[PDB]
């Protein structure tokens, strides 16, 4: 599923993302926009083998299993496609303990470089929350 940006918002809110460890929502947005540009279904691969999951791009070297990342910790204990679904509670749940511990958000690539200091708060203008 391809979400809208405000669908989005609104869905994450209702998960509880909105200042999740002191992550406003417009961070979350941002992260999901350049991450996987909104697509429940984005997948790619990494040079150590792993491949990021899901609308929040979630690394299977830690976070799920695939059944083809060698030597790779589950601790969100869910198997890969489960992120790829276009009900997000698996992804929300996952990345809450993500950035629960590590260096916060920054286990987002896209977060860190296009997201980290600038105004997340556009990412949810004009949307009824
Ligand atoms: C969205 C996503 O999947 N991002 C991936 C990152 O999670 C991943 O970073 C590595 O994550 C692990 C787990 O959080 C980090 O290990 C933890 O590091 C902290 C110190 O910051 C330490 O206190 C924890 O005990 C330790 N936990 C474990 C189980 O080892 C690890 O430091 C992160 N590595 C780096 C280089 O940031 C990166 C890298 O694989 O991939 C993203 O896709
Ligand atoms: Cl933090
Ligand atoms: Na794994």
């Amino acid at each position: 599923k391809v979400f809208g940006r405000c669908e989005l918002a609104a869905a994450m809110k209702r998960h509880g993302l909105d200042n999740y460890r002191g992550y406003s929502l417009g961070n979350w947005v941002c992260a999901a926009k350049f991450e996987s540009n909104f697509n429940t279904q984005a997948t790619n691969r990494n040079t150590d083998g792993s491949t990021d999951y899901g609308i929040l791009q979630i690394n299977s070297r830690w976070w799920c299993n695939d059944g083809r990342t060698p030597g790779s910790r589950n601790l969100c204990n869910i198997p890969c496609s489960a992120l790829l679904s276009s009900d997000i509670t698996a992804s929300v749940n996952c990345a809450k303990k993500i950035v629960s511990n590590g260096n916060g958000m920054n286990a987002w690539v896209a977060w860190r470089n296009r997201c980290k200091g600038t105004d997340v708060q556009a990412w949810i203008r004009g949307c009824r929350l």
